[PDB]
DNA sequence: CAGTCTAGACATA
DNA sequence: TATGTCTAGACTGA
């Protein structure tokens, strides 16, 4: 369903469980969505690649940080990693585009995995 | 240390991850006795096969299950199981003492997870 | 800066 | 009841 789709735009890098895992990262970020109603415009952001999209929000946690299947990490580092930049070594390489309210640096109660929406910096 | 030594009357019987497992399940009962004050009356218990000792106790929670390493049960069932009777199905073969204040089925807020305070029924 | 652990939250059966 | 799965928050470090 929406989860392969999704995933067909870059499925997941590194052999092994990595796939495995890349699945299990979809279906938290869709069934967060689902809830909210924004499955769609991550739908729309994903193919038409619009850096100008509405802002894909899921909940912050106290220490910013998202689990999934064991692993645990930046929510937008997963993302745009998973998206746009397999290379991607941390939250330092990235940044946000002032389109973005909740660009994570903000410390809002929502953050923005909208993988669009951030741009890498080469430092 | 401790548990290497609470461990040593009867490590742990099944295949596998299994011994593992139980040097898991006796690390989380000897990091909470710690906070308690309570390791000693277990070493006690474990070794002399007093009965009539202390209630060695853990808190309960809202289910009254308790976790190790993946693996929920049931505190008193858990233990009395590791040191013995590994055969032990669930938490109907078995059965406090009187003596036992905080027996389990007592829904106190403390559990007497002693192995020596309960007994095997053969219903 | 990051890896482990588990009660409590679900969601059935 | 009874039970399995998933993870935010806590804890452990070095």
């Amino acid at each position: 369903p929406i989860v392969k789709r999704l995933l067909g735009w870059k499925k997941g890098e590194q052999n092994g469980q990595e796939e495995k895992w890349c699945e299990k990262a979809v279906k938290s970020l869709v069934k967060k969505l689902k809830k909210t109603g924004q499955l769609d415009e991550l739908e729309k952001a994903i193919t038409t690649q619009n850096v100008n999209t509405k802002c894909i929000t899921i909940p912050r946690s106290l220490d910013g940080r998202l689990q999934v299947s064991h692993r645990k990490g930046l929510p937008h580092v997963i993302y745009c990693r998973l998206w746009r930049w397999p290379d991607l070594h941390s939250h330092h390489e990235l940044r946000a585009m002032e389109l973005c309210e909740f660009a994570f640096n903000m410390k809002k109660d929502e953050v923005c995995v909208n993988p669009y929406h951030y741009q890498r910096v080469e430092t």
